[PDB]
């Protein structure tokens, strides 16, 4: 029974909390978020504009978060080293604030008594990235701090692994059309720290170009593809669910139907739960609260010729990802 | 002539700048905003998601904001006391930060050398409030710090005035359906300071109830209506333009056509430039970049009977209000 | 047991089908829609942008629609007289096309062999209107064609009944902020048959004023309130969930706490499942797939004085109403 | 001086009309649209949710559209053979209904007396396609019926020309993130003809994959690139402005800065007015009402290697394309 701590009770923190509620092998025992009192915290957990209300009565008494019989400890500590994780026997800390993305910074959780840490984002430094279904078995129990990569990487890696393993990816460029994120502004304004100016432009009415190392990070989890992938993003006014568009060149030539079939037997076989497959005329809203990392859209993508393909895959960037964080938490503890 | 300073180069500050650019009787000489480098500030001014690109060249050299052939000074102080308005010879400071809405806080501009201050919002204390066309002539030149009220008050007040003058308002309740503002969040999160929980809810997908004092404020600029008006607001995913629905009970009976005509003659007579009138089948976007405070929508409202009415008026909550801040700045100086 | 047929398999058509799947006491045996082949119809039922995927597998075979051990006849006829409801043994026809809203038009369904008809919209003629919880017990089998009113009326009528019963309503005016509907247009264009020009304006970026008879229709189902209520609507870019904002004057004086408690009594007793009550800081998304006609929002509204109040109520215009249609269909058959 | 006729007074029809209002070299003398009364037609011309109010008074009298003082003839015909283009001395008809896209259909205008015709969309047959700046000089006056291609082709073709001219495109795949169009639905519903189910899915809340021939169409205007380019689209809830994202292999190797410099040089010289260049951190709203066909975004793209590039270009799909129709009209008349 993995004891999880959550630092940053935001989109991912709260949805990680929610996904653990249906998991026996993992339970959340402690939360930290200094920008939110207990009464406020309970409101944000109870109500969700995207994923609906919490499937359970959410109360607080005596400074605890009550989910029926379960009392969850709540802290409000800006300094992550002052969070008494070890007091609640926390096995793993889900680091979902977005501002401690370095081994030096994340390791402050260790000084508070947490055994291990997962960054809910790619690292700013050289912290081991792990993607469930792709390279998680290579994790070593003495690695105390790891990254679970981005939502976009969790989407592109399974697709790329399948395409590469069978046909061999020569080179690829990715576009992701990404749902709205908390680093964006409701109206034109200054981006946090004066970096990524476009992100501070009005979210409601703009297609917004964005940099992303998610495609390039696939080379970290799948070394074979080091130097063979990169990409960009475009932000759009969408609540959740994003889509990857991979234009790739392959070694062994194929028909699009053969590419689709290979992806289908991975989805039905060794990548069940991580990689999905569909042939339906789906749109983004059809993947809200889907827990897969990548759902391949057969009819959306296409082939220019025997070696040049456009491959389309969907992902609920909040929910798919939040599940993987649990999957990783359990794995690195067990 | 009038030399304007702007504290907070946000939605209002940048549009106060833009409007002042089109005027001869007033010029902006200084700007303060510590969350904005000079490069960033130029970019935010150059491009606008709502009101299009600034209609002039926007460059910078020597730490000065250049607008064609005019230097504007730029400061980056968090403490209004530390901004050297006096050297720039500022007559009025436009206090458009949202965080210095009392006489104690706003007076540090006067310490910095500025002659007078206009709060671009309702005050949190008993600072004098003025709405152009309603009570601005009652301005006393001894008053160095004033409020230009809210945008919603500037829309409602001219409507209530004309209606009250001719028919007498017994009592009124108001709803404003309001466009998106910078206090809102793109995704569900905790609102600043843990106040106004609903406003932290996803802006893109929700109708969000909001408290507003704008209808109570009409009682301050029109004392006769003190205690007779209040209301609420609903935030909606709209870039700009909001709408007031005033349900009022009148002492003197009238037909809807008589009420409409009275507003038409005010709009074309004494309140021209402040209050507008239309009988066209208009929608919110039709009032983007409309500089009027209030635009009565004749066909949108109706009457239940000879003393019970719903009166509908539009306002560009950004642009209309921004022009008023200039009108008031000129008035309190001249 | 109750055999329902549906005409117009749109937002209301499909969600009635959906609610009915959760119900044993009512079953959908037939469907008609001429703009929608059986393959296309299955796609539109399996996937919903607002309410999520259909709660079970959806296929078709031999011209029927399979939902487990169930088979639903599907027709594609523009003329309602040519749909064989009779051969399906249909008790009630859900008339949700939008275009057969008079007895003379709707009686075409009776010529097809159906026993009774519920118009899923307010009628354009003197057709009897019923609102569940308000006047439905006044129905008698005699009348073969009825109306379930509008979503808005199903929201307002319970609120108004309770307030009128306890305090007495003198006069009332209502604004509804309404979610988007299928009569609206994506880009500016001509409204259907030149009616309601405003509805033809871009739905994504506009607050759109609109007429409604929904408040005036309360006086049919509640004769007492005839001549005492009317109102208007503002359409906005929201998928589903709408809010009613009722300004009313009461005969007996009252504090807002007394008003709230009365609504809370009704919602917990006689109007359980029709009228709801909340004290939370809710936004529109919190009511998606909420099956109640009316959810009173205590903290959203307020009183100006002892006799003048603003009362705020939410409704899922799609789902709440779709369940009311089923309640009515059962009642007129039982 | 060139006299223009408009069949179909919709987004493209009305924006072509507006685009002509300013210009001296072309003039609209007659309009035809049967699904629109004159008064309604004046309403739709006067008000625009994207491009603001018509910059001139619009009225009608005696069945003439009056702009300022100028009388424009208005018709309501389903057979263009009956529209008196000849009487109005029309040099070119802008065919912008979307349903006369063959020689057989389009040639009814010629019997009506229109000297030439431009389809405001890709043809359903082998009608000669033209794109200004690209292959327009290969037009000869014997061709009376032509096509201005799509907005997407007009964005891509300029970018494809420059890159192919200097570096040689081996293969290319394109994504366009595209603004909402008239064929979309506000809420989930059946797309017309039963064609393209995804396009009937809710436009406000979805990323919607779409087919596009616009990348394959670049082979017709540039025979050298035939069979080398294809692509897909994603529709998103945006009022106007779209972006092309072209991934391609080049024959001759290059750095991104060299490629970017080559585009800049074409934008400043031979492709000025048609192709644009920027290194600013733009968002879609910055190109609303931009009359260029393609604006290259330098910072939004990147290179994987010396031969494999992602090139990004913006376009106001409404305004740029509309001005290109007029350009083509003037060209085919002179
Ligand atoms: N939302 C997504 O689409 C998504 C997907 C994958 C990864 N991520 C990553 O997960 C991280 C969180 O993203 P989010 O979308 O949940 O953002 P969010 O803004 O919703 O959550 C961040 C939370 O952390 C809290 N916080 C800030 N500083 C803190 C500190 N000092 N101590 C404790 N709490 C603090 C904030 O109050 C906030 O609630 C980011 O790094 C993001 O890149 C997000
Ligand atoms: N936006 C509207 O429709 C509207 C209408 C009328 C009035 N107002 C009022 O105007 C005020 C500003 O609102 P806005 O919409 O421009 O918000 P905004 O966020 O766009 O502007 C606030 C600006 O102030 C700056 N700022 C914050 N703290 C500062 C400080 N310490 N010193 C200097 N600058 C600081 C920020 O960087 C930001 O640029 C608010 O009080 C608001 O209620 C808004
Ligand atoms: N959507 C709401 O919020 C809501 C709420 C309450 C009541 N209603 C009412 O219900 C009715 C339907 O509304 P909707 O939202 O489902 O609209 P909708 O457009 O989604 O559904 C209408 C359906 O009827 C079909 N149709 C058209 N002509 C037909 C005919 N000749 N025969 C059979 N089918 C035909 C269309 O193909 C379409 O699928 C309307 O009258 C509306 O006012 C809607
Ligand atoms: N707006 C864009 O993003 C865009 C860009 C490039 C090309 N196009 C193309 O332009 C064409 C027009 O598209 P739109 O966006 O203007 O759509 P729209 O719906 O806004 O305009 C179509 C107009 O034609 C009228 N019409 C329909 N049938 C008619 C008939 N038979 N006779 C006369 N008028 C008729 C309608 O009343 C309507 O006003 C389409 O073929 C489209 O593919 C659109
Ligand atoms: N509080 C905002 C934290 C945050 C939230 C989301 C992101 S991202 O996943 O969009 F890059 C980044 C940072
Ligand atoms: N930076 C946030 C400042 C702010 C504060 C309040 C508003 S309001 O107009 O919604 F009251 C707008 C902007
Ligand atoms: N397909 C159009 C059917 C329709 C859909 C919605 C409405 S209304 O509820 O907005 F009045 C009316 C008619």
């Amino acid at each position: 029974a993995t004891k999880l701590g959550i630092n940053g009770f935001g989109r991912i923190g709260r949805l990680v909390f929610r996904a653990a509620f249906g998991r026996k092998d993992i339970e959340v025992v402690a939360i930290n978020d200094p920008f939110m009192d207990l009464n406020h915290l309970c409101y944000l957990l109870k109500y969700d504009s995207v994923h609906g209300q919490f499937p359970c009565e959410v109360t607080h008494a005596d400074g605890f978060l009550l989910i029926g019989e379960k009392k969850v400890s709540v802290f409000a500590e800006k300094d992550p080293s002052q969070i008494p994780w070890g007091k609640c026997q926390v096995d793993v800390v889900c680091e979902s604030t977005g501002v401690f993305l370095t081994k030096e910074l994340a390791s402050s959780h260790l000084k508070g008594g947490a055994k291990k840490v997962i960054m809910s984002a790619p690292p700013k430094d050289d912290t081991p990235i792990y993607v469930m279904g792709i390279n998680h078995h290579q994790y070593d129990t003495k690695q105390l701090i790891v990254s679970n990569a981005s939502c976009t990487t969790n989407c592109l890696a399974p697709l790329a692994k399948v395409i590469n393993d069978r046909f061999g990816i020569v080179e690829g460029l990715m576009t992701t059309v990404h749902a709205s994120t908390a680093n964006q502004l409701v109206v034109d304004g200054p981006s946090k720290g004066g970096k990524d100016w476009r992100a501070g432009r009005c979210a409601l009415s703009n297609i917004i170009p964005a940099s992303t190392g998610a495609a390039k990070a696939v080379g970290k989890v799948l070394p074979e593809l080091n130097g063979k992938l990169t990409g960009v993003a475009f932000r759009v006014p969408i609540g959740t669910v994003s889509v990857v568009d991979l234009v790739c060149r392959l070694q062994k030539p194929a028909k699009y139907e053969e590419v689709a079939l290979e992806i289908k037997k991975a989805a039905e076989g060794p990548l069940k739960g991580i990689l999905g497959y569909t042939e339906d005329e789906v749109v983004s809203q059809d993947f809200v609260h889907d827990n897969r990392s990548s759902i391949f859209d057969m009819k959306a993508g296409l082939a220019l010729n025997d070696n040049f393909f456009k491959l389309v895959s969907w992902y609920d960037n909040e929910w798919g990802y939040s599940n993987r964080v649990l999957d990783l938490a359990v794995h690195i503890t067990t």
